[PDB]
């Protein structure tokens, strides 16, 4: 009686699980919506930096117009196998964001001190990749959120880590490995050599400085016992047991509403894989909110889905998309687009800004947010899925992104738009105020920067 | 010098095989229609009973449009281990239809009783699946009919094992395994006990219970001896032989005349994969044929034939397509589907009515054929490929189909339409006469049945 | 810690170089065109001879409108196992043409001997699969051309070898293996047995006779220490290098050059991969460039990329396509394609006539252009990907491609067509001189042939 191979069965759920993390797929949280979730864990930045600024590249002429096609493959080339590193190490890849990951390592608070030590390898077998990227680490108590309505899934992770590693990763230059206040408070100092980083609290990661009797394969394989979800046994040649998840329409009702209906359509194959690669004209609506206290889930958890729910219905109208929400430094932001897969639609610049200024008036009346801003910006960005096979998400990247991000951060308070959507909209000239340039610190050539200041006076 | 792999190739052939039994494969029939054959085989006919009854649930909100992938999916998810368990145990997949399965073990006939043990143990193992089905079995004397045109082939298998597994698996309870009487005067009795099924002579299995020395495995392995085409030797890692065919133009074309063309645009690539899974309106026609004799080939094959051809071409002039044909308890039975793969052009039920009509005038006058019936229903149904990547078919399921079928025999001898039918045509009234409601064992909630009584008194 | 498989990765890139030899992916050549290198070699030219011939058969109605599928299924089904020898025993397959390729073993001069008897062996082995095909090899001086714009690049190998291979191949009966005088020459006369071919100075294969202590395996090693690229050690398992080649920008913007848009859009998965396998109405337009001495790359490279300029810009007016460039045993020849994927414009014909006119006036100026000829044919005609998953080109074959290629060497010095072209065009009858029937090796039924006389008496 023969027995044939097992092979790998590529079902729907699974597909749509390489859009997520552990942290969604194997979640089992309540219907009501805010939704919030508390653990500890490290969290690791990694950033590519400097591709973004490069993109513009992929739409000179030598590229003869499949610069999409391969900017996506060299930036996946690379990307993946970070991501690669990430997963065999233990980690969750919770999100993409341009050409930077955030990943997560669970674990209960006892063992955050050893689970410093694996990423901490982790992040210099990532360096070493290189050798021919910058790295943030943060460690502690971490919040998740998730937010969104009978149809769409959104989530987000929240808390002093969160803030921690971010501030960390924007300290790195080139190479280094930083590791958070707390971070470095809770790891095992016996075995890192660290330097002081002038003027701050964090340090930097000079050496891992193992003692005499020290294995890492034993060590790692001890802190093995404390991952929930590391492929095992039968399962240990897989990079996720996600790759295993079998049919099950509950479970894939609920993942299916954390990624685009474009991409859904894809995952059926109902539309050619390469249709979501494109350098493409868009508009980017760039919404941050902040709040008194940004690390308190129970406070803030309502604010943004009273928001969420306003800004998807002012979407709707427009075929605009959310394409990501991220916590930034300061507050919650979600980027907006309009233009996307097929929702090319005209006016698209007026319809922005009145979008901008709607989901303006309304956010700033939810009961603790404290300010609003928003940036506008319009022109030709990448947008495609980036990632590994197993765990990908579908990302825009571009100097307009960027700078949308830089103008509402820079003009708290206000909706800011760039020359093209001042220009292109033909609305009249006393709709907007003409700003005061500012340097605005990973931008230049912003070109002239308005104030939407709306249809009135006030 | 270099052995690179071979590796397992996906030609054109290969892919159009998946969709065919072995016994069309392998088969080398002369070009005459009818074709006729005879032998002797176990069949097993195993239903996932209640599926098809709750697949309305997968147009419900909750599935947020993706109702066919899901639908699909999941019941590929589990009709795909049957498959797989019938494929080892030595089996031939004839036919799928719903949410059910046909299978063949054909030997010689001094073989019978051994088989029968390894297909009950089969069985056996397909319940064992689902502890977390309804199975019938027969055995004895099968004949083979294939008929159609010169572009078009179709098949048909008959004989008194035929009818025996439909009475056997209508029979089932759920988990059962039932024995026909010809299948239990023919097996190996010492190996199996049984309980008596009231009121017949069929048997229902209780346990497998082999002799002391009995080795399954062994007992198995002896059995190959007598399987023509189970995968051996180099190819015992296969789950069909036909998965090693080689380009053979010939053979291609005698076996894509069994396919129809939208299935031969996706096997070509010249269409996304996921089109044909879909939840979509339209009209079912299911023509009904019943002879005095329906275990004798030799006098029913020229008459399928014939209204073959009468309906192939009343068909053709609406895009109307044969999607299935099966045997019933009594009769031949048609599959007639108006609305399929963008065959979707107005006035889809008056059509399908005169249609309807045309092929019950010209089949009754068919020598041999003592009564015609059609049953008309319409409304959404699952169309898609359902099975295993090695062996599926298209198929169409929904509670309109089993309206159509069941309108068919219980309101013999005229056309039947319902509700949806009647109202949407916008013929006058008195084409039509309103029917007495009969309750009809796997329906409710019919609404009103009508006959197609046709243009005039008469 | 885990380490889950290294798979393959079919990135663009390696997408990019099965449309290539080695020659190409891993050349590295100056910027310059035309770009010349030198070299010596070993060619083999096998040509699946009658086949272009019986194609016309696959438009027959017994194909049921699959008759490109089917021919292309085939046809690789037995080029793809003709390509495997080639690339097992470490030759580069440089060009696919029709039924036919070209293939190279490039050595130092000095293992020229030792190479040929690797080849013999190969060819042998090539006409061991069809027991149940001709040969020609020639060795020696082989020179390299590269010519092209700033966005596509074409190649041509030239020499005496070039020309003898042709020769040799056109003497080969049905499953001769037939050696040039120069590879006679060259080649270990102990090892092989010969005979004289009548009236020739080449010489046919009768058998390898290797002597007592011969063992090839051990002498196919020792010849692999001469083979740059060669698959070995880690990489010993797949059939070509290129196979393992990474993405790299600068690298994939020179090989996309070499291929046609079309095929880089199925490359990047913006159209279904059966797209371009058809039966099409074309107009073929086959430009044959004659010089004083064809052997001499440093005089005819430059009057090939002075014509190639002129014929891509007469072309793009149109849509037509360069689909290949070959050295025929006179001249440099480009076969032009008009009705390619998606490039159906209304009057193909008098365009393709005003084209070829004004490629023939052009090039007859060129300086070193001695002659030029130009045949014209129109009809169905096969287009598709040939070869092997790991090397493979587009190519077209028809009956009226090989008319195209006979009239413009039988027809020398003037621009000539077919009937289908002459009644088509709706040009004057003035236009056209009416030319005496030839009787064309390869060639029956032509119907009458016309030359394109122009506006003008002159
Ligand atoms: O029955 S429903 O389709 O409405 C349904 C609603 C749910 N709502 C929520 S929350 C969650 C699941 C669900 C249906 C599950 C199945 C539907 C069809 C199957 N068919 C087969 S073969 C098997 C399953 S199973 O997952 O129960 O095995
Ligand atoms: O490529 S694999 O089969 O290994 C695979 C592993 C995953 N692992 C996990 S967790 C998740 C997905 C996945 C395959 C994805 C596709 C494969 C073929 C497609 N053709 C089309 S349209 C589209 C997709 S899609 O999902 O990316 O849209
Ligand atoms: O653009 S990034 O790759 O740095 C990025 C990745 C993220 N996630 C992932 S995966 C989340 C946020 C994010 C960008 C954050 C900022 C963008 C603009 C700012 N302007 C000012 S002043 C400040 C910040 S901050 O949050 O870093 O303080
Ligand atoms: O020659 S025909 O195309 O008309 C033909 C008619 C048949 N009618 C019937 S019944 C059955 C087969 C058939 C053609 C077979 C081939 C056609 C092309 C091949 N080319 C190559 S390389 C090889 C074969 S083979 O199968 O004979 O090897
Ligand atoms: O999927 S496998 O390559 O193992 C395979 C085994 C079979 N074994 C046997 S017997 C038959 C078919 C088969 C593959 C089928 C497809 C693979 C990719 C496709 N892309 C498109 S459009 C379409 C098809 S199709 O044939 O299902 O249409
Ligand atoms: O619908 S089923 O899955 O039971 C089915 C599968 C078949 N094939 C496969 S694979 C062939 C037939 C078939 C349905 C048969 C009937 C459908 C309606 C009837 N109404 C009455 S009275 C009686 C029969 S019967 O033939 O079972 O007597
Ligand atoms: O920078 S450009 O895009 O203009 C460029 C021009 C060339 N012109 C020529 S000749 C050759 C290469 C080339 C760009 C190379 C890269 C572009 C983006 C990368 N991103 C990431 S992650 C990595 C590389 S790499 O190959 O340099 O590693
Ligand atoms: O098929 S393999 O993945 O082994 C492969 C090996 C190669 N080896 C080398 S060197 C080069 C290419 C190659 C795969 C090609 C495709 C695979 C899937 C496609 N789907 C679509 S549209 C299209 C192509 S395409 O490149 O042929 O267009
Ligand atoms: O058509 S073929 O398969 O023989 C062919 C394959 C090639 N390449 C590849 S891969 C390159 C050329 C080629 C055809 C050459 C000719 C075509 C027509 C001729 N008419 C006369 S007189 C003479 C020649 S010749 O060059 O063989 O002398």
């Amino acid at each position: 009686m023969n027995t044939p191979k097992e092979e790998f069965q590529d079902w729907p759920i699974v597909r749509i699980a390489a859009h997520l993390p552990d942290l969604i797929v194997y979640g089992h949280f309540s219907p009501e919506r805010p939704f919030m979730d508390y653990f500890d864990g490290v969290l690791m930045f990694v950033d590519i930096s400097g591709f973004t600024a490069m993109t513009e590249k992929f739409s000179s002429a030598m590229y003869m117009d499949r610069g999409a096609e391969q900017l996506v493959e060299i930036l996946n080339y690379h990307i993946s196998a970070i991501v690669e590193k990430v997963l065999i190490f233990g980690g969750d890849i919770l999100k993409f964001a341009g050409d930077a990951l955030l990943a997560l390592w669970r674990v209960e608070r006892k063992q955050l001190k050893n689970i410093i030590t694996v990423v901490i390898k982790c992040s210099l077998e990532i360096h070493g990749l290189f050798e021919t990227v910058k790295i943030g680490l943060a460690a502690g108590h971490i919040s998740m959120l998730v937010f969104g309505d009978e149809t769409h899934s959104h989530f987000l992770v929240i808390g002093q880590a969160v803030d921690d590693v971010r501030l960390a990763q924007n300290m790195a230059q080139m190479n280094d490995v930083i590791l958070s206040p707390n971070c470095w408070q809770l790891c095992d100092r016996s075995m890192i050599e660290i330097e002081s980083v002038p003027d701050q609290r964090a340090v930097k990661v000079n050496f891992l400085k193992p003692p005499p009797n020290f294995n890492f394969d034993e060590f790692f394989t001890k802190c093995t016992t404390f991952m929930h979800y590391y492929p095992s046994g039968e399962h240990k040649n897989l990079l996720r047991l996600a790759c295993t998840l079998k049919p099950d329409p509950e479970l894939e009702m609920s993942l299916q509403k954390y990624v685009m209906e474009s991409i859904l359509k894809q995952i059926d194959n109902k539309q050619l894989q390469g249709y979501l690669s494109e350098l493409r004209p868009v508009t980017i609506v760039f919404v941050n909110l902040m709040f008194e206290d940004q690390d308190k889930a129970e406070e803030i958890g309502p604010a943004i889905q009273d928001a969420y729910m306003h800004i998807t219905s002012v979407l709707k109208i427009f075929q605009g998309q959310i394409n990501k929400v991220f916590m930034f430094d300061k507050g919650c932001s979600f980027l907006c687009v309009f233009g996307f897969p097929g929702e090319k639609v005209p006016d698209e610049l007026t319809h922005a800004l009145e979008c901008a200024m709607d989901i303006f008036d309304f956010c700033s009346q939810v009961h603790k947010i404290q300010t609003v801003s928003i940036g506008v910006a319009s022109g030709i960005v990448f947008c495609g899925i980036v990632g590994h096979t197993v765990r990908h998400e579908y990302t825009v990247i571009g100097q307009k992104v960027n700078l949308a991000a830089r103008m509402m951060m820079y003009y708290p308070g206000i909706v800011t738009c760039d020359s093209v959507t001042y220009n292109g909209s033909n609305l009249p000239a006393y709709f907007f105020k003409e700003l005061p340039k500012k340097v605005m610190k990973g931008v230049a050539d912003s070109g002239p920067l308005y104030q939407y200041w709306g249809r009135t006076e006030k």
